């Protein structure tokens, strides 16, 4: 049977997702009971330095936030789909801005990774770690949340496979497709935060929208040896980057105004171009496959569209 069947499976997922899901707010609460709390117990003020005791943020990140999200409003939301399933999509639609809080916990997490790596021997830890009866050790909880934005993306992949008739079928897909842009965004964060020295804030030249490796050549008015750069596309620029020998070192910027693209150059469809003016600057930019050349290309179109009618209906001011 078909019906019977197919709904039978989407309940199986819906128990994954809502085992899994208790089982991480267990899980974090846990480790926010069984460490974070403990760096404030006088008890345990012997086996912890007047310094370590502060970076208790530096190192659990926003966990809790994270934690009463789950707690309080998500899980008890996933839960009310029990006899819905095939409409969980709209849970994590609707809670978008809340996920927010996930790429906060990224974007620290590698500060909090340095931390560990430097303490992780400590006595407080072993200590609490005993108390817990714990197999193994805090850094793999902290782990945690990161991995549960996968999740997600893997069971709402999942739950749409056995749906793509039910009603709902299309917040799935809305969902899914967020989930994968929060991954995005999240991994595209990343990489910008191990941009090095950049004069000022990178954070006043728009958002990320793309970042990559290309191969860049500049025919202004070195044979074919290209330098390698790491690109970021943002809404008012285009930094580049030298990836150090992962980390970049910022190299320069290119204002997105003025700017005149070059959709398509002879000698290979992996090479687009970027410049200035009416071309006594120029850039050639060759991407690592024809495929993400047209993204790239398509994404700065995008850009200079907005950033042109970024002026069209806005200058009666």
């Amino acid at each position: 049977e078909e019906e019977e069947s197919l709904a039978i499976l989407r309940r199986h997922v819906m128990n994954e997702l809502l085992d899994t899901e208790r089982a991480y707010v267990e899980e974090l609460l846990c480790v926010l009971e069984g460490y974070a709390a403990e760096m404030d117990n006088p008890l345990m003020a012997h086996l912890i330095s007047t310094g370590l005791q502060n970076k208790k943020n530096i190192l659990f990140g926003n966990m809790e936030e994270i934690y009463h999200f789950h707690n309080r409003i998500f899980l008890r939301e996933l839960e009310s789909c029990i006899d819905c399933p095939e409409l969980v999509g709209r849970c994590f639609l609707e809670r978008m801005e809340e996920f927010q809080i996930y790429e906060k916990y990224c974007q620290n997490k590698p500060r909090s990774e340095s931390l560990w790596r430097q303490c992780s021997d400590c006595p407080f830890f072993q200590e609490c770690q005993k108390k817990l009866d714990h197999k193994l050790s805090l850094d793999s909880y902290l782990l945690k949340p990161v991995q549960r934005i996968t999740k997600y993306q893997l069971l709402l992949k999942e739950m749409l496979k056995y749906s793509k008739h039910c009603e709902g079928a299309e917040d799935l897909q809305e969902a899914l497709s967020s989930i994968l842009g929060i991954l995005k965004a999240v991994n595209d964060s990343m990489h910008l935060i191990a941009i090095t020295g950049y004069d000022g804030n990178l954070g006043d030249l728009g958002k990320l929208l793309m970042q990559g490796s290309f191969s860049v050549w500049t025919d202004h008015k070195a044979r074919f040896k290209p330098m390698q750069r790491h690109l970021f596309l943002h809404e008012k620029a285009v930094l580049f980057c030298k990836k150090r020998e992962p980390s970049y070192s910022y190299k320069q910027s290119l204002n997105m105004t003025a700017v005149g693209i070059t959709e398509n150059v002879k000698g290979d469809t992996k090479k687009f171009e970027i410049w200035y003016n009416a071309r006594e600057e120029v850039y050639i930019i060759q991407a690592p496959t024809p495929e993400i050349k047209a993204a790239w290309v398509n994404e700065i179109r995008k850009v200079l569209t907005s950033q042109l009618q970024a002026c069209r209906e806005a200058s009666q001011h």
